[PDB]
């Protein structure tokens, strides 16, 4: 029952600052443009101790699986290949990438009935507020 009130098929409804958390990020311009204009779809389950997320838009399609606190490797929409680490923190959901000596971190969250995620790189946050489908 660890994630249940994640469980579900979510849809992007806003968006801010991920340009700048993109481009923070390293994602060329190309890239940030057409990945800027998605409205992904975010679908996670349980499944046991295996928790997996799926996002599917326009721009990419991908989908990770995972044991909480036990690293995996993950290719990102954007192509980075990060070693991921997911745990829960006080009811949140934290998602740690690491690649090239640098490090994100993708917070989800459940607040009222939308889930909200908030992404950061150094100083940069920008916030991803999805809804249920
Ligand atoms: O798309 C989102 O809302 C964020 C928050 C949940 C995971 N996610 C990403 O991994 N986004 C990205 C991060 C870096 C570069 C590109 C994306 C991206 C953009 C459009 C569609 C899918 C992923």
């Amino acid at each position: 029952h660890m994630c249940d009130a994640f469980v579900g098929t979510w849809k992007l409804v806003s968006s801010e600052n991920f340009d700048d958390y993109m481009k923070e990020v390293g994602v060329g311009f190309a890239t940030r443009k057409v990945a800027g204009m998605a409205k992904p779809n975010m679908i996670i389950s349980v499944n046991g101790d295996v928790i997996t997320i799926k996002s599917e838009s326009t721009f990419k399609n991908t989908e990770i699986s995972f044991i909480l606190g036990q690293e995996f490797d993950e290719v990102t929409a954007d192509d980075r290949k990060v070693k991921s680490t997911i745990t829960l923190d006080g009811g949140v959901l934290v998602h740690v990438q690491k690649w090239d000596g640098k490090s994100t971190t993708i917070k989800r969250k459940r607040e009222d009935d939308k889930l909200v995620v908030e992404c950061v790189m150094k100083g940069v946050t920008s916030t991803r507020v999805y809804e249920r489908a």
